[PDB]
C-alpha cells in the first residue's frame, strides 16, 4: 500500500478579534471559526510513525491566534491568503495550505437610532465564507460564499410544464409558495501570491455586497419559473458585474409548503384560489444546483 | 398505583398563514410551530385501555389548521387562547389545554429602499413565543415571551467584588466582554376568558416591542458590575411600563471569551490593555436566573 | 420591584475521570456533563450590585473537578448528592443546591471476545440522568431517569375506539408501526441527608437496570392498545419493584410511520394488509405524558 | 455566460421498509435517508425557462419509493445501483444519477436472552452510507462508509518527536486519552453496469464488517504513536482483505481530553501519572486525514 493523498491541521478554531479607535472610541467586533488543513512530505507519519515532519495540530492552533494579532482579519479573503502563505513559506516540506473561515455576524446595534460604540447583535445564523487554497508554486485559489440566507417569497413562483410520465403524480401550478436558503460561491481567478491578493483588496467586500444584494433582489423581483431559471438569472448578474470572477455556483433546497385540504371539515376552502394555512414540510426537500461561467 | 397526572397532545406541529390584502396586494406571512396538549378525564385510557376518552392527537393536529383558517393568528397571545378555549369547551370531559406557540420571524424584504409586496427574510433565530394555560373554571394564564436574541458588548463589563476563598481562581476585573442569549419571560395577571384577553389585544404586541427594547437598550447602556445587576434593571422597567405584568423572569447564559497570553511567543502583548484576539468559549458557560414581581 | 426567586452556576461543565486497577490493568472510564444552580441569600447582587454573596460561578466549575477528584463519580445519585452537600454546608448564605447530571455511554469494547482492559464505544446517545435538589433543612430529592433510549416495533401496535367527531379523519387500525424516544423518571423517597443517601447506595444501579429492562421488555411484549394503556403498564412495574420509588413519569413522542398509497402507479399494492414501504415522518408528531404514583 | 455543471433531484427522503417471513413470523425493518441528483441534457431549464426536460423532483420521490417496493433494499450498494440505473435508462436526457445513501441502525431487541421477532432499538448513531454515481457508457462508482463510530481509548496512546519551534507549546506525552468519531470510506473498482454489481452482492456486507472490525481492533490494540500512524494501519488491513477495493480514505478527528491541574488548591495531584479528572474539550479539535491505494 501507498499514501495517495493526506492532509492534517486543526478545525473548529474559534477567534474573535476586536478593534478599537482611541480617537472616537468605537469599538468594532470581528468573530470567526477557521480551520487549516496542510500538505506536503509527510507520508512517513502515517507510514513509518515519523512524527519528525509533523507541525503539530495544537502548533497550527497558536499560529492563527499569533497571525490574528499581527495581521487585520478582514476581508476574510486577505486573512486567509496570509494565513495559508505563512505555512507553506515557513515549512520547507509543507506545500499546501488549505484554510476555511466562517465569518460570523456581530452587527452594531442602533439604540434611539444612534448606533452604538460598543454593543452588537447576531441578526440572523448566515454566514459570510472563504476557501483559500495556497500551493506552492501555483499561488492562491479563493472561493468566497454567503450561506445560511433564508427567505421566503409567497406568490410569484410558478411551475408547469415539466414531463409527466407514469412516476408523475405533482400538479402544475401557477402559483405557489417558495423558500429556500442560499448558498452561493464565487470563484476568483488565480492569484499569483499575495502581493497580488493585496492589490485586490476593496474587491472582496464589494464583491460579497454585489452577490447578495442581486441575490436578494432577482429572488424578490422574478417572477419565477423554476428554482433552476430564477438561480441561473442571479449567477448571470454577478459575473457581469466583476470580472476578477471566473464562476458562480449556487446550491438551493426547494423548501416545500404543502396546501391543506379542508374541505371534509364543513366544506371549508383552503386549497388553489382559496388558500391561507399551508403546511412547512421539513423533508424531504428538492435540491438544484448550478455552476455559471463565461462563455 | 394510581395516575397522579397526566396529559397528552400534538407537538411540532408547523402552521404557515398568509394574509393578501386585495386593495394593496401587499401580503403578509405568518410562520409557528405549535404544541397542544390536553387534560382531563382521561385515566382510563391508561389504566383499562379505554380509548374512548381520547381526542386523537391526529383531531388535535387537524383543530389547529381548522383554528388557524377561521381566525387570526396574531397576537399569538389571542391564537393561543382561542385554540385553548375550544377545546375545554368542545369536550366535557377535558378540562385543561396547554397550548405552546414558537413565532418564527419573517420579516419584509426591502429592496431598492421600498418593503416588497411578497418577499421575506429571517433575520436571525430569535423567537416570540407564548405559553396559555386554559383550566376550565379558573380562566386563562398566558407568559409570554423572548429568546434566542444573541447579544455581544466588547466593553463596559466588569466583575469585580465576589467571594473569594480556597476555591477560587478567577481574577477580578474591570473591563470584560458580556455576551448572552436573552430569554425573556413576562407573565401576565390571569385572564377570566377569552372576552377579556380580547379586551387586551393591543397590548401583546405592543408589551413584547417594550420588553425587547428595554432589554437592548439596558444591555448597550448599563455598565454591567454583574450579570445578575444588569438583568435586574430590565425587569424593573418592564414591570413599570405595563400594570397587567405580574412577574418578569429571565434566564442568560453568560457565554465566556477568554484572553490568550501570546507573551511565550516573542513577548507578543495579548492581555489586559492590550488584549486583541479572544476566545470564545463553547462550554461551560455560566447561567443566571432572577424572576422580579411586585412589592 | 422584589426578586421573588434568584439561582445562577455553571451549566454544561464536561468532566471525565478515569479509575485504574493496578492489579488487574483494567481501566474505566466515566463522562459526564454537569450543570450546578445555587440558592440562597443573595438577592443583594442584584438588586444593589453587592458581589459579596457570590461564590462565582468560575469557582462552582472548580469545585466540581475539585469533588470528581476527591470523591466517587458513581452511581451518580451518590456523585450529585455530594456535589450538592458541599454547597449548602461551605457556605452559610447558600441554602439550596440544585445538581444536573447527565451521564454519557462508555462501553467497554469487546475485542476477538473477550473485554478490553482500557477502550469503549459509544453505543448509542442513551443518557442516564439525575436531577439532586439540597435543600438546608429539608433533606436531599433525587429524580433519576434515563433518556433518549429509541425502539421501534414493526406490529403489535393498535389504535381504536378513539372518540370521533366532526374534527377526525383518522381511520381505526389494528396493526401499525409504533416508535418512540423514552424518557422515564423516578422520584425518590426524601433522603434526610448524605448519610441516608450513602445508606441506599446499592439500589441507584439496580433500579436504573430495573427501569431499562421493564421499559424494554413491556414495549417489546405488550400487545399494544395505545402509547398510553403501555406505559402505564411500565410505570406500574417499576413502582412494584422498588418501594423507596414514589413516582414513575413517562414522557413518549409518537413517532409516526406513515403509509405510502402507490395504487396510482400501475395498481402497485402498499397499503394496509400489502403495506412494507413507509414514509418516517420527522414531524408533527404525538406527545404523551403521565406520571404514575402509589395508590 | 454559459452552464458549466447542473445537478438537481430530491434530498433527505426518508425510506421504511419491512420485511415479514410468515413461516417463521419473524419481522426485519430498513430504514434509510435517501438523494438522488440527476446530470444530463437540462441545461434548457435554466437558460430557456424550459421545463419539458426536467424530471420533477417530486417524480423522483415517488421513484425512491416505488423502487423500494419491488426491490431488495439491501445490500445498500445493491439498491442505489437499481436506482441510479433506473433513471439514466428512463430517461433518454439523463446522463448520470448520483444515490446517496444514509443506513440508519434498528437492531433486533434481545428479551430474557432471545431476538424478539419484531422489537428493535437504535444502538448509537453509527451510519452505514452508499455513494453510488451511475454515468452513462461510463458505469458504476460506488463510495461505501461507516461513520459516526465513535470510541475512546483511555492509555495506550503517545504523540512525542513532533517538530518544535518558536509556535510551538504542546508538551511531548507517552501517555494520554486518543477519542475519535470514525469517518471511513472504501472505493470499489468501477463496474460496468448492474448484472456485475449483482454478481458481487455478498461481497458488501462482508466487507463492511470487515471494514468495522479492522477499525474497532486496531484501535484498541495499536499503541498508538500518533492518529497518523494508526489509521494508516487500519487502512493497509482493509486493501488487503478485499481485491475489489481501489482506495481507502479515513477522516479522523482528535476530540482532546485536556489535563486539569489542580495543585492550586491544597496542592491536590491531578497531572501525569497522578491525573484522574480530565475536562473534554468541545472544540477546537485535530482532523487528520488520508487516502491510501495499492502500490
Ligand atoms: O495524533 C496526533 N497527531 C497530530 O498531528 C497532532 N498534533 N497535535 N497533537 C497531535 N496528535
Ligand atoms: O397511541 C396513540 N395515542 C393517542 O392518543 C393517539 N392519537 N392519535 N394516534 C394515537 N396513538
Ligand atoms: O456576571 C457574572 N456573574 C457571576 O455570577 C459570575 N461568576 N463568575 N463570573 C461571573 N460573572
Ligand atoms: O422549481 C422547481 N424545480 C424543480 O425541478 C421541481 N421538481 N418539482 N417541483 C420543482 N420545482
Ligand atoms: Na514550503
Ligand atoms: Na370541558
Ligand atoms: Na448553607
Ligand atoms: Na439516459
Amino acid at each position: 500500500s501507498a499514501v495517495k493523498a493526506a492532509r492534517y491541521g486543526k478545525d473548529n478554531v474559534r477567534v474573535y478579534k476586536v478593534h478599537k479607535d482611541e480617537k472616537t472610541g468605537v469599538q468594532t467586533v470581528y468573530e470567526m471559526t477557521v480551520c487549516v488543513l496542510l500538505e506536503g512530505e509527510i507520508e512517513t507519519s502515517y507510514t513509518k510513525a515519523d512524527n519528525s515532519v509533523i507541525v503539530a495540530t495544537d502548533s497550527i492552533k497558536n499560529t492563527i491566534y499569533i497571525t490574528a494579532k499581527q495581521n487585520p482579519v478582514t476581508p476574510p479573503e486577505l486573512f486567509g491568503s496570509i494565513l495559508g502563505t505563512h505555512f507553506i513559506e515557513k515549512y520547507n516540506h509543507i506545500h499546501a495550505a488549505h484554510v476555511n473561515i466562517v465569518c460570523h455576524r456581530w452587527t452594531r446595534m442602533d439604540i434611539d437610532g444612534k448606533p452604538h460604540p460598543h454593543s452588537f447583535i447576531r441578526d440572523s445564523e448566515e454566514k459570510r465564507n472563504v476557501q483559500v487554497d495556497v500551493v506552492e508554486g501555483k499561488g492562491i485559489d479563493i472561493k468566497s460564499s454567503l450561506s445560511g440566507l433564508t427567505v421566503l417569497k409567497s406568490t410569484n413562483s410558478q411551475f408547469w410544464g415539466f414531463l409527466r410520465d407514469e412516476y408523475t403524480t405533482l400538479k402544475e401550478t401557477w402559483d405557489r409558495i417558495l423558500s429556500t436558503d442560499v448558498d452561493a460561491t464565487w470563484q476568483w481567478k488565480n492569484f499569483s501570491g499575495l502581493q497580488e491578493v493585496r492589490s485586490h483588496v476593496p474587491k472582496f467586500d464589494a464583491t460579497w455586497a454585489t452577490a447578495r444584494e442581486v441575490t436578494l433582489k432577482t429572488f424578490a423581483e422574478d417572477n419565477s419559473a423554476s428554482v433552476q431559471a430564477t438561480m441561473y438569472k442571479m449567477a448571470e448578474q454577478i459575473l457581469a458585474r466583476q470580472q476578477l470572477i471566473e464562476t458562480v455556483e449556487y446550491s438551493l433546497p426547494n423548501k416545500h409548503y404543502f396546501e391543506i385540504d379542508l374541505s371534509w371539515h364543513k366544506g371549508l376552502q383552503n386549497t388553489g384560489k382559496n388558500a391561507e394555512v399551508f403546511a412547512p414540510q421539513s423533508d424531504p426537500n428538492g435540491l438544484i444546483k448550478c455552476t455559471v461561467g463565461r462563455s
